[PDB]
DNA sequence: GTCGG
DNA sequence: GCTGATGCGC
DNA sequence: CCGACCGCGCATCAGC
């Protein structure tokens, strides 16, 4: 929060960039300089200043200018006012809508919560949960509602299979003190890269989970990837906790790894690191980090026996989980 | 919007 | 039905 | 300048 202020500004920039304008690079630009910034362990005095880091640029530099002087930025005040601007952003705060969605509704003059609700034939599947839990969703998990979740979450699955493996990844693993979601990445020894020995893997967990009424709604189900709604129970006469986003990712045994690096996080870590593979001759996915030919094709995958191989392989010192929040 | 070749 | 492009969220 | 911007699972749709 040292400088909160322009981190906030730049962050709303990239939001607006991302859902009014569809501009994915732009939104992407912002969330960099939002995210150097937020690193940047002085407290900026200048646009100048800020220059100086990588992803600040001349007219970021004169945003900060104009927000240091005055608190606040013009572009953004009319951009607040705009109605349609302001419409569409919401919009895509339901799960489920993006910017394409949004646009669209706007223009059927669906723009509010009310409206929503009052139209939810016009939702696919997902949208309808998001609608739904659209409140809870917006709050934070503390930890400690995290730990119980994790308590749950691999004990039911050491019921189910005692081979199973999950680990709660996301900000939880990168020791956050409270977390938007819970991310569990999931193996089990009967499917590698090699083989798919046993069918159902992750339905079986799923089914485990929504037994003992912990997963509440599901928004997308494969056979690697779920994503869900969960919720803690409650005590008698307490009120019941808010339901949570649940993500489950079944990924194979032997490429766990390259799995968890990639479920931890952050996701601007992950931008960063991949691109600094990239530049280094390599590939990075949740699988493998494969080298790049002569051609610029993806090679086989490279042997990796800990997260720390991955990163020497691009030469870059190891960094903690909790030093991922970029 | 920002960067390196 | 399929394949491929797109939206969406990660 | 001017191309590059991480990489991918699931839902949905168009076109066949
Ligand atoms: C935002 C959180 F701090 P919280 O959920 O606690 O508020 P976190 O859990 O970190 O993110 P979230 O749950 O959206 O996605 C989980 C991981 O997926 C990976 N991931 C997410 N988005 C991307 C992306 O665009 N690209 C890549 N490569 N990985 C991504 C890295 C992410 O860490
Ligand atoms: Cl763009
Ligand atoms: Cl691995
Ligand atoms: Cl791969
Ligand atoms: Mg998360
Ligand atoms: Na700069
Ligand atoms: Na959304
Ligand atoms: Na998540």
């Amino acid at each position: 929060t040292l400088n909160g202020g322009i981190t906030d500004m730049l962050t709303e920039l990239a939001n607006f960039e991302k859902n009014v304008s569809q501009a994915i690079h732009k939104y992407n630009a912002y969330r960099k300089a939002a995210s150097v910034i937020a690193k940047y362990p002085h407290k900026i005095k200048s646009g100048a200043e800020a220059k100086k880091l990588p992803g600040v640029g001349t007219k970021i530099a004169e945003k900060i200018d104009e927000f240091l002087a005055t608190g606040k930025l013009r572009k953004l005040e009319k951009i607040r006012q705009d109605d349609t601007s302001s419409s569409i952003n919401f919009l895509t705060r339901v799960s489920g809508i993006g910017p394409s969605a949004a646009r669209k509704f706007v223009d059927e003059g669906i723009k509010t919560l009310e409206d929503l609700r009052k139209n939810e034939d016009k939702l696919n599947h997902h949208q309808r949960i998001g609608l739904k839990y659209f409140g809870d969703f917006e709050k934070r998990i503390p930890r400690e509602e995290m730990l119980q979740m994790q308590d749950i979450v691999l004990n039911e699955v050491k019921k189910v299979d005692s081979e199973y493996i999950a680990t709660v990844c996301g900000s939880f693993r990168r020791g956050a003190e409270s977390s938007g979601d819970m991310d569990v990445l999931l193996t089990h020894p009967s499917f590698t890269s090699e083989s798919t020995k046993q069918p159902k893997l992750l339905h079986q967990v799923v089914e485990q989970l929504q037994k003992v009424h912990f997963i509440t709604d599901t928004l997308s189900k494969g056979e690697t990837k779920f994503m869900g709604v969960c919720q803690l129970p409650s005590k008698n006469d307490e009120k019941e906790y808010p339901h949570r986003r649940i993500d489950i990712r079944l990924i194979p045994k032997d490429q766990y790894y390259c799995g968890v690096l990639y479920f931890t996080g952050s996701d601007i870590f992950n931008k960063n690191m991949r691109a600094h593979a990239l530049e280094k001759g390599f590939t990075i996915n949740e699988y493998t980090i494969r080298p790049l030919g002569v051609t610029g094709v993806a090679g086989e995958p490279l042997p990796v026996d800990s997260e720390k191989d991955i990163f020497d392989y691009i030469q870059w010192k190891y960094r903690e989980p909790k030093d991922r929040s970029e």
